[PDB]
């Protein structure tokens, strides 16, 4: 048969070119058999006219995608009912659907319980979604398929939400992240903080990062990783929230003169915590001013003698010592809470 690795020798042919090169390489595997690429060239009805179905999975998706980027806009609008027909497995096109994005696939096999069944390669249908961000279908799934969201959010290990997030589908985290909040923190450490490692890659997905980022959990994890993330992501990000608190402190003691200097949620205080030790694990005179105002907040400041590992005590009077970031500590003792606990 052919093929191609050479990206010029393959939008030369006027078929083969149809199809995303992405996929070409990542289910074609750079060749395409015989019995296929005639349902390309040949006109529609002839290709269905021997197109002979395979046994496999794999084989009528290959094929059903051939048929798809050469004929679904040339009145092959119906090529989704045909496939069916011919002997395309009922999944086959529901995989289609879910790569290509195409919802009249999904329309037909919609006119057909044995949708809530075609779960087909443990939700694979919801995770090709995910990792295509195609948000419409990954919706249509959810909705023809209410009692079985939550197993495909986590089918995989959190799958889904990892793929997605690899491939900077922010949109498609965001949903997610809203069809069941109590996996949220799950998700985003789920496979040693899977999300987060492929997001930051090559130019990286800074849409993906910065969001991350919002769970102190993850921002935990990343501040201290100062060589992978920080002059790239963690420090930006750092700057851009600390300005942005000086700014609703200042623009309140403006319209409620002397009262208080708060974060409303228990989540808004952890994320100042690790913003803080991360400024500390720097160690610099030119980051005591974030420092100082950082601990100035009751949200910070009596989250200061804690620490992340349970059953240990002053960490960030610890990592100051640690590292020999004096005016941190001197900042830090400053603190009844974090004078008491002081040997």
């Amino acid at each position: 048969n052919l093929t191609i690795h050479n990206i010029e020798n393959y939008e030369n042919d006027p078929q083969l070119r149809l199809i995303p090169w992405i996929l070409w390489e990542n289910l074609f595997q750079h060749f395409i058999s015989a019995n296929e690429l005639s349902l390309m060239t040949l006109s529609y009805k002839e290709a269905i006219h021997i197109f002979l179905p395979g046994t496999k999975n794999m084989e009528q998706v290959r094929q059903l995608l051939c048929l798809y980027y050469a004929h679904y806009n040339r009145n092959a609008k119906q090529l989704w009912s045909d496939a069916h027909k011919k002997g395309i497995k009922s999944e086959v096109i529901c995989f289609v659907a879910a790569i290509t994005g195409c919802s009249s696939a999904l329309d037909t096999l919609c006119l057909l319980s044995d949708e809530i069944v075609k779960q087909a390669e443990n939700y694979q249908a919801f995770r090709l979604a995910a990792e295509n961000g195609h948000l419409h279908v990954l919706n249509r799934l959810c909705e023809l398929a209410p009692t079985e969201i939550m197993a495909m959010i986590q089918a995989e290990n959190y799958h889904a939400f990892r793929l997605a997030a690899e491939n900077g589908h922010l949109h498609v985290l965001n949903r997610l992240c809203e069809l069941a909040p109590t996996e949220a923190t799950a998700m985003i450490q789920a496979e040693n903080y899977y999300a987060f490692r492929w997001a930051a890659v090559g130019r990286g997905h800074h849409n993906v990062i910065n969001f991350l980022l919002d769970c102190p959990v993850m921002l935990a994890y990343a501040e201290i990783h100062e060589f992978e993330y920080g002059e790239k992501y963690v420090n930006p990000f750092i700057a851009r929230h600390v300005n942005r608190l000086k700014e609703m402190h200042d623009a309140f003691k403006l319209s409620n003169p002397d009262g208080v200097f708060d974060l409303v949620t228990k989540s808004e205080c952890l994320q100042g915590f690790y913003m803080l030790r991360n400024l500390i694990r720097r160690n610099d005179e030119v980051l005591l001013d974030d420092i100082r105002f950082l601990l100035s907040i009751p949200g910070i400041k009596a989250l200061a003698p804690t620490a992340t590992i349970p059953g240990d005590a002053n960490e960030l009077l610890r990592l100051a010592l640690r590292l020999g970031n004096q005016g941190a500590c001197a900042l830090l003792l400053s603190i009844p809470s974090v004078l008491a606990l002081t040997k």
